[PDB]
């Protein structure tokens, strides 16, 4: 399967890293960004969060050269000018953070067969969470979304609670790492005024559609969940704080056992269960979607609980992108 | 009213700052800590969070000199050796963080102080007050009192407004809390709190808090109805309460906003503030309110289930409440 | 004097703040940026570093309204379309960080402005001024001028005191500098500075600076005698100069302290400050001085070779100097 | 060789990590700190800076158990009560940061044969830097020092300059990561007032004896070097900025070639030479003492230069401790 990465940022670079880590048969034909391949190769090899990678990788003849892989570098900001027809592209990984279905469809017009958006999409874009609803993928879905990092953390936990106890209502907060949409010092973010305030000086409230998105991947939870975010001064790793009213009376220990059991069966490689005294840095490089923190959660009574689940919003999400690409390869 | 400050830390120093920032009968006659007065004077005058103060203040001859006002400096770790009888002390502000058991705190009375105000939740049933919530329940016979935690001072006023207007069925609270002096610059041991020893500015750190249960002490109707947890994050000051609450009556988010706005204008004047501004944590550095309701940040799931957001300067808001409680309790 | 602020960023907003703080008779007639006036008003009123300001300021009818000041908001990226003729502009404060070549900056004059003050070092034939060092060399014929960098404003006053008292043979400067808007929250591309894109709050980041060479422009006797470098570190504001200097005459560290203390009381009043306190960077947030000499931090190897330490609020110190230079130009044009 | 680690902090734990990483024949028989082995095991396994280690490690039977290694845990604050005679201790790694030769000699009185202090020492304590003067070690040296992280970075570079060009005079600044002697929020540090100011809110000047200490390992540089430090908000990795007047005329390129040559020959495994666009995070886990940054340095003229060298103050220094222990093992 021939892919290109459009936007070689945190997610674009770490998707390529996770492809190389599993020796994937996925063929990465090109990388597109706003700068030249020499700088993009440097950013791929040296990572402040995830450490150095691909020490033998070089920029040569306008390509990223790594073993038998030679990946063409492009620097074309306009999707209508991208040479996807000439490069016989099966899937565009759309990871610029700029691109509505109508904007993303320009990749198809430029000759790509499919687009995978590394973010929530607006319009008639099927949204998938590996281990929750990815088997709903149909080859007729030419533009798909892998949802947000937050939805990938919440949806597996919500599915376990739905299947074991039922959910009456849930309100979610994510305490989220700073990301590339934020600023080093106070500046303008036109769609999110708070989001422009200095990232490492502030706790910053933010909107998230993650809780509503769980209602699309698990229709039984439509209208039953909403939530919000706080952006805080860490460079990576985020946590979901789910306050949930269950349909059946249970114990905190029974919830722990249900999540532990799911991690060992239906949610293998998606959910992990820990009882260790973890902090955010313990999840840097963690490939799971959702790590249930058994010690951190609290119970008010037999139906009302606050549950805690960690996610590496960079590497966990990047690993899910590669999982979804490999699933689409096998089912298209 | 003659007071002494035992423990000249974040809270001890900012209590003195807030005394000097108002017209007050309070006479600060002595300060006790573990180091000499020259270093304590330096820390009072230069503050990384709250900026410089009292530029004309000097250390001379074992006293803090501010015009003709002279405060004795002591460096005596043992409460049984403190000269409270000789200094005719009306109230000890107990802000070391070491002495919260009645038996430990009573040693101040044995040493000659008439009353002790603990700047923290107490262990045992020490009368606990939140200004604007239950401070009028103070009795002159109460010789050892607590001003609760910063978090309880943020949550309790909001909980009182909800209780009085709508009723509360159940609530689960998270505080996203600034790093404090109990934390470590790099990973080290914290025997009662393993996570709390992990590098403070590298991590989101879960913590246990009794703040939601403590609301049950000031508002008996809410005993058994609230609990919660904390995440410590890399900001040096300002914290936020995220209250997920099931109310006893059907209402709207707008009705909650109106009730809080009304309370801030009347019964909670100078305790609660109501904002619709695009606020972030740094906007509350130096804020003297106990609880600042963030109208834009909150979400409603339905007519009974809400997630409400309230900010607090855990240093200056709390220090201001200590001075308010001193002025309320003491005879003049 | 009618001014406009082109680029309402850290420097643009704090220039307006410092104008209002001294109740300056300077008239700010317009602000240009890339975003709407309601968001720019919000950023002016709420500042993570310097606290809230102008609580009664409002966005109304495409203007910033503050008492009798009514400032037009523009959102025009192209200097050739800016209405400087219609607004009768005396000085453009050029604070976008995009326009530092004389040819780019001259488009402001073509659009009707009488003068441009670039809030950065300039390329080409642009007279560069440091208040208290060479600002009296300003000539009314200078239609495009530079206020140099924050770093040059910190180093040049100290270099002048050393030059005048002892002479300088050679010097090498490091600035340990706060993170700025050119940096990124997480690793990203900076095409002209690869290191400068690496996560700002995860890294000590080496950077190039022309500040030491620029001192040779304001003090020609020091041409070829200074160079230096920077490290960007995870603080949101306040920077420090570390000057390693070989002096022309033998002295003591205490004689250097006395010369700086004397200068701060006389020739460098309101430009240099002298401290012996145990200061740290946060102590200078909101400090309006160009250069604060840290007497306790410095070291002497011998009677000619010294390491001297001087602090600067790279935001507020520099913004205050912009207002001082505007007021000087007003009085001398 | 039977060793114990006294003070299981950043250096103590990472010394054990580096022993295990090279499968050293050094036998670690005991670890002493102020808290129990369950918490010390947790801190060994989970590291905010260097990531997780020894997943199979357990606290079991009062020991740290890792394969065939079983390390006894102690919690004795008083060196005079440590059971070094009973444990047949060949070398104490003294890494508490509390312990003059007379104070350190109490380890010998308690039954240890030798002490290696992980810091500069006062009194008649031979001080060694691997690759500079470690071959001056004599088995008769019962108390030895591995100097500071900063001295281990500067001394190898200074030796290359001395041998190739000669040094007239040098003034050094280290821009240094925050360390455990610092505070999360403003507090008192009696011998270092600035060092008590909030570590992640400030650039903090400090004194360092590192430049003078180079005069101990390279006597020809006595009286020719001094310097200072700035502590900054990073959790690890530091940089030396050496302003040096050389005894002979040269070029920046000739300095680069001399350091490159040394890194390939006499300074193999001690110095590294890079021309990459490096930043501090690129050296997290770097085992070199001194990494010369060719691109960062500047020349004023043919005798006056500013040279830049990086060091992982935790892992580089810890690796040198293990190198010095193995050198002592081979030469005693
Ligand atoms: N970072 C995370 O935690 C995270 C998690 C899940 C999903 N996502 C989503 O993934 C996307 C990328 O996020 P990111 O964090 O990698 O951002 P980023 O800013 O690191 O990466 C975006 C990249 O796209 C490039 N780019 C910008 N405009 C372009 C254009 N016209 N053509 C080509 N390249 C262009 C940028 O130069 C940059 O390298 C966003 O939609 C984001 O919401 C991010
Ligand atoms: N920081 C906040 O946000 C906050 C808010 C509300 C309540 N509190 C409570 O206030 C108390 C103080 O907290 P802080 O943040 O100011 O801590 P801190 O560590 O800044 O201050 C404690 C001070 O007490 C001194 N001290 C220690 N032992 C002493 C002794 N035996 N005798 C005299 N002085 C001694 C220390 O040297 C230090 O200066 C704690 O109980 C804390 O829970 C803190
Ligand atoms: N920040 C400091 O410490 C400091 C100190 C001295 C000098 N400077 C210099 O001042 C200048 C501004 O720096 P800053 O830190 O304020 O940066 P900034 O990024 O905070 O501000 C720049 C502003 O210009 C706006 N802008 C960008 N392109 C524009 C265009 N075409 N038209 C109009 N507005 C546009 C941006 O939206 C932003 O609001 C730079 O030249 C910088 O080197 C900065
Ligand atoms: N961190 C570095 O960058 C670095 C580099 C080189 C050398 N050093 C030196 O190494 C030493 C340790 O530094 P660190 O950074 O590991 O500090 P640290 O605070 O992380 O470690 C010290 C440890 O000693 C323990 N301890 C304290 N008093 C004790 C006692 N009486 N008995 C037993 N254990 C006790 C503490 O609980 C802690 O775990 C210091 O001398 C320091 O100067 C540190």
């Amino acid at each position: 399967m021939r892919i290109v990465i459009n936007g070689f940022g945190r997610i674009g670079r770490l998707v390529l890293r996770q492809i190389l880590k599993r020796n994937s048969p996925i063929e990465v034909v090109a990388i597109n960004d706003l700068v030249a391949g020499d700088l993009l190769t440097y950013l791929f090899k040296y990572d402040s969060t995830h450490g150095s990678f691909a020490p033998q990788a070089t920029f040569s003849d306008g390509c990223l050269v790594m073993g038998e892989r030679k990946v063409h570098f492009l620097a074309e900001k306009d999707v209508q000018k991208l040479p996807w027809k000439d490069l016989d592209v099966d899937v565009v990984v759309e990871s610029t953070g700029l691109f509505n279905r109508d904007d993303v469809a320009k990749h198809l017009d430029s000759g790509a067969k499919r687009v995978l958006i590394t973010a929530p999409a607006k319009g008639d874009v099927p949204t998938f969470v590996m281990g929750v609803n990815h088997q709903q993928f149909d080859p007729a879905d030419v533009i798909i979304s892998n949802a947000s990092c937050t939805t990938n953390c919440l949806a597996p936990l919500a599915k376990v609670l739905l299947d074991n106890f039922g959910i009456e209502e849930g309100l979610m907060t994510t305490v989220h790492a700073a990301t590339a949409t934020q600023s080093v010092v106070d500046g303008p973010s036109r769609k999110d005024w708070r989001g422009g305030r200095g990232a490492f000086q502030n706790i910053i409230p933010a909107s998230t559609g993650a809780a509503k998105a769980v209602g699309l991947c698990l229709p039984e939870l439509k209208g039953k969940l909403t939530g919000m975010a706080f952006r805080v001064p860490v460079a990576d790793v985020s946590v979901v704080d789910l306050t949930v009213k269950l349909s059946s009376a249970t114990t905190y220990e029974a919830i722990c056992e249900a999540v532990k059991h799911a991690a060992n069966t239906s949610m293998k490689n998606i959910m992990y269960y820990t009882e260790e005294a973890v902090v955010s840095s313990d999840f840097i490089g963690c490939e799971y979607s959702s790590v249930f923190d058994a010690q951190a959660g609290v119970a008010l009574n037999d139906r009302f609980f606050k549950l805690v689940a960690w996610y590496d919003n960079e590497i966990g999400y990047a690993t899910r992108i590669v999982d979804l690409l490999e699933y689409v390869q096998e089912n298209s």
